[PDB]
Formats: C-alpha cells, structure tokens, sequence
C-alpha cells in the first residue's frame, strides 16, 4: 500500500517503542522526539503527517500552531489554536528510507496538507544551517535572527507562506 494520512497518539507510542530511526539528511542533529513533540499528536494531530506503506509507517512530521510573527523559545513545544502558521517540529524517515526522496516528498505534502486548512497562511521552522539550503528547495526563506538554542546550537528561523499567486 502507500497512504498519507494524520498521524494518531497509537503511532506515536509505535515509534517509542522500538529501536532508532534516522532524521532528515543530516548527522549531528539526530532525531530528537523525546516527548518535546509527543505530545502534539494530542493537542493537535491535524498537523503532523505519516507516509504508511502496506500500514507501516516509513515517515512523518509533526507540527503544532503558532500565533506569532516570529518564534520564540516556548513556541517549540507549544500549540495556540487560533494561529495561523504551521509551525515544524520533527521530519523524520524511518526504517533508514535515505536518498530515495522520501523527505522532500513528505514535506511537500505535508505543506499542501497544512495549506489547505484556511487559518493556516504559512509554515514556519527552526533549522541548522547545513540544512538551510534543503528547506529553501521547498519554499522556505531565512527570516532572520531567532535566538532560539536546542542544546547549544544557534538555528536559523525559516518562513514558507502557502499563500501564492499562482501563475507559473
């Protein structure tokens, strides 16, 4: 099979429950689900979503509703219901599905997924520069400054709107 779907608090405790899972093309930076996103997948399921084939989950991504211009240290674990952008938390590709496309093929739906819900104008996410680069291949663009620090890293904040004048 091949589904693309919500994901559910069920598929999260699938995920803790076993061994490690890869995080979106980069090393250093591993993948870090360590509640700081499960959460999410109770306050807001709408925005997080798995890629299943034949039912097993080969990817997914979580993300929650931010109400601000900028991100802020609190917003990396928050969710404001009445916001209008969709704020990334988590990319990742299981059972090691690496260099087979299946990242961008996932972030591409998945901002098509948000984008479609009427309140939600724009993606918004914190990366490390190496992947600065990758995110912009989708849409994104650097705002700016966003001192926000996981562990002691300085990320730079990404913006993507969904709102475009579509012409070409």
């Amino acid at each position: 099979a091949n589904e693309f779907r919500c994901l559910t608090p069920e598929d999260a405790a699938g995920v803790f429950e076993i061994e490690r899972e890869a995080f979106i093309s980069v090393s250093g930076n591993c993948p870090l689900n360590l509640d700081e996103v499960q959460h999410f997948l109770t306050l807001c399921p709408e925005l997080s979503l798995g890629w299943f084939v034949e039912g097993r989950l080969v990817a997914f991504i979580i993300g929650s509703l931010w109400d601000e211009e900028r991100l802020t240290q609190e917003s990396l674990a928050l969710h404001r219901p009445r916001g209008h952008s969709a704020h990334l938390h988590a990319l990742a590709v299981h059972r090691s599905f690496r260099q087979q496309g299946k990242g961008s093929v996932l972030l591409w739906r998945y901002l098509h997924h948000v984008g479609a819900q009427p309140a939600v104008r724009r993606a918004v996410l914190m990366c490390e520069d190496a992947l600065v680069p990758f995110y912009q291949r989708f849409g994104f663009h650097p705002a700016g400054p966003c001192a926000i620090v996981v562990g002691s890293l300085t990320f730079t904040e990404m913006h993507c709107s969904l709102r475009g004048h579509a012409a070409l």
